[PDB]
């Protein structure tokens, strides 16, 4: 039976690096790595370097597409130093590593030959502010599609992709667990924009950011491993993030192991798991590349859309 | 505010014909034209000839895309006489003319320079048989997404697009209003496949045929004009299709004008209108080209996705 997809193991995937140079130190890697992530330079070589090659092939080809349409329209012909921005989505559960995957990809792409402006935007910035989530009764549904300003998000990406000189995104504080009054992240005609968040691959009765992606990544694992990663990170954060007395979640710092395991499982149960099953996981079939992790965080399997 | 879309009037659209030759006679047109359609050679020149140009530009460019991915994969390099089939979806309400739009497009494309094999498949073939729709209680929901074998449909298109030597579709009788035992439409590595039906542009929790389209058309009009077209065609068919004594709908042939208007409005009300509002119309935002008709069937407006 034919298939839109081709499966790979790590063996088969890493043979597709060919000549791609590794342009990243073990220290540089460390500063991109998230708490509890296991990615090392081997993973970068065997997994991210083929990915970066695939993308660089598709960038140039994807630009022929937009050029056909401008030829058709009888249009100027595009300043070769403002091409149509290549837009990359990165999706997956809370805790699955997707933020690391995206920072790593940005660093690999920024170090490609001619130094492309490669911007990274997470959807956190487009969450409704808490006072607005309260109004909507959504303070316990952060991460659910409806907790985001999806219209503002779509505007932002439509602005960038349509060639705008600048586009602004709001900024979320993880310390305060709320949007920061007055803060802007300003994206300036980048060559590549990576957009990272839980539900970025969603589709619906309107045109959405997924409809603008030229390439998409989904970072996957079994649900039970993700929960284990999530709980263990919650426990770890008792002495990193929760320890700051300003942290919205400071009360958690003084939880016993067992108490924190109880809190963490409840949050997973009531918020993150439902979101993953109801909203995120149904977007996986469309991702261009699914990156499949084993219980140790290791990417050992891959699924590429060839159609 | 920037926009994925550009709007056109007929003036602006038809200037984009450039050199495209008209390769179709007034008689050839007639045999493609559906009952109550008003399309003539002018419409073909000013509307379909630019469309055919747009497509021919995108075909060659879309093939660079699939070629990038085979380069990446270290793959043979594609027999230039079996390229990856370009897949075109055509959608819209019952009665809106979409079947004519598709037959016309096929004829225009087949007459392009090097004589591309251009196949046309409607989703009718993939309706569940009546005995199966009865089983599911769906005999009065023909046209609703669930009245189709969507898995078989997706298989068919995945087969063709992935380069298969042949792929078979079942065949629906409009005379008998049921699938024909033993009938097959056989599609053989065409260069272009047009797929036409009500809901072909749908998205969902699985990969669907819309995810395989390289280009999509939606044929649009105000809902009240479509109803008027539908009712008037139902009345007309009293002496064409319904007149055949074998026709499943023969009892309608003997309806008075007023009685047929009553029957037709009820079918619109209970089946076609709900389907259009709930299922078809929410797919319009994704179509590459929306063809907007006035109350006389005339295409006077267009909306192209540039993103
Ligand atoms: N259990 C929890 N409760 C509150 N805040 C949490 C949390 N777990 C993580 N956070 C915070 O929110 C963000 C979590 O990102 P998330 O887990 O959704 O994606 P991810 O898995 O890609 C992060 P990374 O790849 O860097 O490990 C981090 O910035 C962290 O500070
Ligand atoms: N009111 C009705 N009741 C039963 N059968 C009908 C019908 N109206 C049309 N049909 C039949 O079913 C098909 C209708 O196609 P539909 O209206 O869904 O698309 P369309 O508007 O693109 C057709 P065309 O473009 O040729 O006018 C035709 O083959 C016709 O024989």
């Amino acid at each position: 039976e034919p298939s839109p997809y081709v499966e790979f193991d790590r063996r088969q995937w890493r043979a597709l690096r060919m000549s791609t140079p590794l342009a990243l130190t073990e220290e540089e890697l460390v500063g991109l790595r998230g708490l509890g992530e296991q990615i090392d330079l081997l993973e970068v070589e065997e997994v991210y370097l083929p990915l970066a090659r695939l993308i660089h092939l598709q960038v140039a080809a994807r630009q022929r597409l937009f050029a056909a349409t401008a030829e058709f329209l009888g249009e100027p012909q595009q300043n070769p130093d403002r091409p149509v921005p290549f837009i990359i989505g990165v999706a997956g559960s809370v805790a699955v590593g997707k933020s690391t995957t995206a920072r790593v990809l940005q660093a690999l792409l920024a170090r490609w030959d001619h130094h492309p402006r490669v911007d990274l935007v997470t959807t956190d910035g487009f969450l409704y502010p808490n006072a607005e989530l309260q109004r909507r009764n959504l303070m316990h549904r952060k991460g659910f599609p409806e907790s985001y300003n999806r219209r503002a998000l779509m505007r932002f990406v439509t602005s960038v992709k349509s060639g705008s000189d600048y586009a602004c995104a709001p900024v979320y504080s993880h310390l305060h667990y709320d949007i920061i009054p007055g803060a802007e992240q300003v994206v300036r005609h980048p060559d590549i924009l990576i957009l990272e968040g839980l539900n970025v691959l969603q589709t619906g009765p309107t045109l959405m950011v997924s409809d603008l992606f030229d390439f998409s990544l989904y970072v996957d694992a079994r649900i039970e491993d993700i929960e284990q990663w999530y709980v263990s990170r919650f426990l770890a954060m008792r002495t990193t993030a929760f320890a700051d007395p300003e942290s919205h979640f400071h009360h958690y710092a003084a939880f016993s192991d067992s108490q924190a395991v109880v809190a963490a499982r409840e949050i997973w149960r009531t918020i993150n798991r439902p979101n993953l099953v109801e909203n995120i996981l149904p977007t996986r079939p469309r991702a261009t590349l699914v990156l499949r992790k084993d219980a140790d965080h290791s990417i050992n399997r891959l699924r590429l859309r060839k159609l």
